[PDB]
């Protein structure tokens, strides 16, 4: 996260790191036993991490749990980004409590100027290289589709969204990939992708999590 502050440890209850030996995304919690990340994150060896506030130091509330099963959208297309979300199962059920907590689902798409919550452990310069060991926060409001595509001509889908700050310097980062973004309490985007970082006129682009909750409730149903 360029641009942020820091959150304060648990405050982001739901959010989780992935790591394979060291972190590499994020994700969001949303029940005891299942992850929503980016597809883009995807890769075999995870082991979720959750109640991470320092994610280089045991600070006492973290649950370290193996993902047993990953499934990446059945039309994610990793050279658009297009449907960029995967599902990854815990081998075994976290314990909730309020420090490590699930996110709610949307029950409708939220529009462009509600205020959201970004979240991660990625880097923190625009030009340059500093990663946190923390979790860092930003507040930033979705943006307009027409602004998004004028932004991005010939690559935002009706999958996808803009949010932060047109004239630059607030924004997520790599090493946020795969994180929440949430509006009035609810889980409406993944981190996904942009060019830069904290640029003029380039906005973070995010996976439209409301166009997916008929996916991710039939799939957390059969598996
Ligand atoms: N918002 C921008 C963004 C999000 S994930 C990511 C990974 C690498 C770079 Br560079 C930017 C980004
Ligand atoms: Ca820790
Ligand atoms: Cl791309």
């Amino acid at each position: 996260i360029v641009g942020g502050y820091t959150c304060g440890a648990n405050t982001v209850p739901y959010q989780v790191s992935l790591n394979s030996g060291y972190h590499f995304c994020g994700g969001s919690l949303i029940n005891s036993q299942w992850v929503v990340s980016a597809a883009h994150c995807y890769k075999s060896g995870i082991q979720v991490r959750l109640g991470e506030d320092n994610i280089n130091v045991v600070e006492g509330n973290e649950q370290f749990i193996s993902a047993s099963k990953s499934i990446v959208h059945p039309s994610y297309n990793s050279n658009t980004l297009n449907n960029d979300i995967m599902l990854i199962k815990l081998k075994s059920a976290a314990s909730l409590n309020s420090r490590v907590a699930s996110i709610s689902l949307p029950t409708s798409c939220a529009s462009a100027g509600t205020q959201c919550l970004i979240s991660g452990w990625g880097n923190t310069k625009s030009s340059g290289t500093s990663y946190p060991d923390v979790l860092k926060c930003l507040k930033a409001p979705i943006l307009s589709d027409s602004s998004c595509k004028s932004a991005y001509p010939g690559q935002i889908t009706s999958n996808m969204f803009c949010a932060g700050y047109l004239e630059g310097g607030k924004d997520s980062c790599q090493g946020d990939s795969g994180g929440p973004v949430v509006c009035s309490g609810k889980l409406q985007g993944i981190v996904s992708w942009g060019s830069g970082c904290a640029q003029k006129n380039k906005p973070g682009v995010y996976t439209k999590v409301c166009n997916y909750v008929s996916w991710i409730k039939q799939t957390i149903a059969s598996n």
